[PDB]
């Protein structure tokens, strides 16, 4: 049984469990069960399962060096898969809700869930709430007596909140902070003074790094009963660094990666997002260039979007990405070395995570 | 210190804790902290705090008959207040999201949160997610070492999921079940065959009774270390009965209670909700009356809404409400008697809950 295959098998299992429980304990009818089945498949499946599979890969590393009965090996792999699916479902939650929040059209080359004709926003908001509720239902059922349940729930909790706070930082990233006020409609920044590397780092640390890198790595440690193999401050530092780099790539692709390849039309420019491109541009531009960015950013007009893309093309941002990238490579390698003192095995799993991020 | 005063004092405390943590652990800036402060006050305050205060009232009943050091008494009351606020915040979550889902205009005589000029739907969806995340942050902080934490989290979890499932049942209550299909836009029922007392009971049991009555009563038991004072099947049965009755009242008020008194313009008729009125009407109407309901239900046109209200006025639904009410009174009194075998104290708290529901 290949690791991916085992992971996929567990989704089927978890899905059956969740739908069967709805029938036996929540009085659900078959048509609503089918609806939620489709909802779960449409929102949870179709990606690469990087986050889930990181939990499984960390657990598999420890299994290769730790002595266990066969049935214990299976139970740990099972737990890693269930934990992996908790992460995927927590992502599915955030994607459904964020697509609604942003008025997104496509995700992964298909319509966003809320756009399905028999869904609508009125249902999709609640479908997203269900998705995250499922994470907990999975955890309490599969992990009821596990010694790691407390620690797993507490971490999951913190990560979820970090992610929501990060969404708050992302959706407000084009406003001026001193003007935020629920009573007053928010103008887009005129000065772009909050488009800095530090502010960008804050948005990305909370919105993605905690759920994409920190939670899968630490969940793999927890299901393996291995959190003492590591210095946790190091695991945090390495997650935050790899995660930021992953977002920088995503920001580049939003602007430069053909829509068919991207699975959507990127709209970061129209949306005035605080992207690595905009930050990096503003960090090297002259006065005329800053002024021209300011005249054209955060507008749906295609001519204005195409002015911004041209400023980006001309400012030679490729050079800055290479330097950014070379620095993350230094730093990631450093942290991997430090991780090796206490756990070669875990260090190597971090190496794989990094390689999968760096080459894609 | 009156119980309400103590409850309110704890909101201030919890609020300060949450905002301070955002500053020391989540890198928040003051303007965003102010935004979330206002958000928390606007979405969490202004109601009667029935649900929160039930936790405090149950705990106070047990305190009057149980021996404890003074500092233990304070700690239990504190815990009950924190637990009460977890419920209020979980409600705040559902109200913010449901107002967005339904396109609601007003709540408690003020605009729904998403309608605030500096909020918008893009922020309010995420603000609602934060609200529920706060419930967990409160629980892990205040209850970290409590022997009841596991049981409290597991219950909270189940209730939250029940509530979401109940929202799914509510928002789909005007569709025909055999036509639910994410691919196909959903027509409103033509036959109203799913407007039955049993189907109505299912919607209400999950959408409101679990979070409004079951969770406050059981949380009061948990913070008191008293879950062995009770037969839990009885607590469930009494919660589900009082809760259904509370919703029947709310359904009546949606239609008949002046908007200034209601805090909003009820739109259950326009929305084709499966309300007690519609069910009860259909359960006694003749063929001509059914046909006239069918021609006029679930339409925004005020003349059609006023036809439905007149059918309701003429069908003498007051008589049916009195009979419904007299039956709940029999049944609630019965359950209260049964609760007295194991706990007079808890029975009496249930009596107060019922009296507060029945007279309002
Ligand atoms: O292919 C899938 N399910 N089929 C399947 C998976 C595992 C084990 C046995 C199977 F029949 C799949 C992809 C995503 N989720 O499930
Ligand atoms: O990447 C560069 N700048 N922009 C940036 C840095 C850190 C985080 C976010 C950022 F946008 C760079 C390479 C060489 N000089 O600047
Ligand atoms: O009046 C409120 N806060 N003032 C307050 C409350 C308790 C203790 C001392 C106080 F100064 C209130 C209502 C809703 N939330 O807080
Ligand atoms: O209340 C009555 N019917 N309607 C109903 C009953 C239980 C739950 C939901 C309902 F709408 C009633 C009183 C006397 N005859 O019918
Ligand atoms: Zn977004
Ligand atoms: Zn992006
Ligand atoms: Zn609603
Ligand atoms: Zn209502």
């Amino acid at each position: 049984m290949a690791s991916m295959e085992r992971f996929l098998s567990v989704y089927d299992e978890v899905q059956a469990f969740l739908l069967d429980q709805l029938q036996s304990k929540y009085e659900i009818d078959p048509n609503r069960a089918r609806y939620l089945r489709i909802m779960m498949d449409t929102t949870c499946l179709g990606g690469k399962y990087f986050r889930g599979m990181t939990v499984v890969n960390v657990a598999e590393g420890f299994l290769a060096v730790t002595q266990h009965d066969e049935a214990t090996k299976e139970r740990i792999l099972h737990d890693a898969c269930v934990g992996g699916w908790m992460i995927e479902f927590l992502q599915a939650h955030y994607l459904v809700e964020d697509d609604i929040m942003d008025g997104s059209v496509m995700r992964r080359g298909k319509p966003c869930w809320y756009r399905f004709p028999g869904v609508t926003t009125q249902c999709a908001i609640n479908d997203g709430i269900i998705l995250k509720s499922w994470t907990q239902i999975m955890a309490w059922h599969y992990f009821a007596d596990r010694p790691f349940l407390k620690d797993l729930l507490c971490l999951f909790q913190k990560v979820d909140y970090a992610t929501a706070v990060g969404q708050m930082y992302d959706v407000t990233s084009m406003c001026d902070s001193n003007k935020l006020d629920p009573e007053v409609a928010q103008p887009m920044t005129t000065d772009f003074a909050e488009f800095t590397p530090a502010i960008y780092k804050r948005i990305v640390k909370y919105k993605t790094t905690f759920y994409t890198y920190l939670l899968p790595l630490v969940m793999g440690l927890l299901v393996s009963e291995a959190a003492a193999s590591v210095e946790m401050n190091l695991v945090e530092r390495v997650a935050h660094l790899i995660g930021e780099y992953f977002q920088v790539q995503d920001d580049v692709m939003d602007c430069f990666t053909p829509p068919e390849q991207l699975g959507k039309v990127g709209t970061d420019i129209e949306d005035a997002k605080c992207s690595w491109l905009a930050v990096t541009f503003l960090g090297k531009a002259n006065a005329a260039q800053v002024a021209e960015f300011k005249a054209n950013y955060g507008e749906k007009d295609p001519a204005k979007v195409a002015v911004v893309k041209r400023l980006y093309s001309k400012a030679n941002l490729q050079a800055d990405f290479a330097a950014y990238e070379a620095e993350v490579v230094r730093e990631v390698e450093s942290l991997i070395e430090q991780l090796k003192v206490k756990s070669p095995t875990f260090a190597e799993s971090v190496a794989v995570v990094w390689e999968k991020t760096h080459k894609r």
